[PDB]
């Protein structure tokens, strides 16, 4: 049933990133959804199945998007700051399971986790080749794409712990910042 | 007791930077120290005691250090360097309770949480402060002077989930790259 089964996730998300996965019960869950706890095993066999599932989706739609802004633009430039763009507007409409994505991860077994850890390997690798199709000098030395990769890839993913979409800044304004600052650096930025 | 106080904070640290806090009970610790449940009461009076001091102790002692740079060099290009060369100091050798400051502030309650906060804003305040005499034409725009500090703090805060201070790449090179990456850009970076 392809109806409350989403409302389990969303509320579940929503506890997971509040307070956190071992904080929140299946307990918890059943009354959040205004429900008794039986009919939570109706959709799902374990709070492990609920973090598993809301986990895959969201990296499978991550991946799904990012593909359809690689295949899209001619142009190098373009295709980074879309990819940032993209990002941050998952961020502005799906934050709770945003946040899980990055926070929540260990509370799953080995196998499952390391399926869901590969998926987020092609989704770094999404990035730092995009990166190196700006700099195709840079791609000799391995070690320090994953360094840049990974340094910018904090800038973005550390925004859910200051970063309030509604704001003053837009995802898009952010986004556009986060590019003109990494690619051309602090120094060079016009000032308004 | 200095001897042993320092054991439980050591060791409580590591528990809670693998697993988590609430995942760590005060059982876990006393035997971690190889010890009895009694005894971790004779120098803490909470499992939140534990936490509250190690936080205390590890903002207060950046902090310091952080004054002690800023008092130093004349010139802002240097400090700036400086200061994040500091940052990646301090994950190198006193990771555990790095980690448990940027993943377990909301364990404790509220006045002391916000006095810590209190604390975090002044570490932030210092890099923020320290850019802007980098760029003192951006110091109008205080909106987006605060974004470029928090896209800033990501790179190197995000450093806990990927990078390893005993690889190839040292915290010195970390931060000498940090620092031409985010003031001079992808772009304009030489390539070995």
């Amino acid at each position: 049933y392809e109806n409350i089964r989403d409302t389990i996730i969303e509320r579940a998300a929503a506890m997971f990133a509040r307070q956190g996965y071992s904080e929140t019960s299946i307990g918890d869950i059943a009354r959040a959804c205004e429900c008794s706890k039986s009919r939570l095993y109706h959709y799902f066999d374990s709070k492990e199945a609920v973090l598993r599932d809301m986990l895959t989706t969201h990296v499978d739609s991550l991946l799904e998007r990012c593909r359809q802004v690689l295949y899209g633009s001619n142009e190098p430039k373009t295709r980074f700051l879309q990819i940032v763009k993209l990002f941050l507007e998952i961020y502005a409409t799906s934050r709770d399971r945003h946040v899980v994505m990055l926070t929540c991860l260990d509370a799953l077994p080995e196998d499952q986790r390391k399926a869901l850890i590969a998926k987020q390997r092609e989704l770094i690798a999404y990035v730092r080749d995009a990166l190196l199709q700006l700099r195709p000098d840079m791609a000799a030395n391995r070690t320090l794409a994953h360094v840049d990769t990974m340094l910018f890839f904090g800038m973005i993913n550390w925004t859910y712990t200051w970063y309030k979409a509604d704001g003053s800044v837009s995802p898009d304004a952010l986004a556009e910042r986060t590019v003109q600052l990494f690619l051309d650096g602090y120094l060079n930025l016009l000032s308004a």
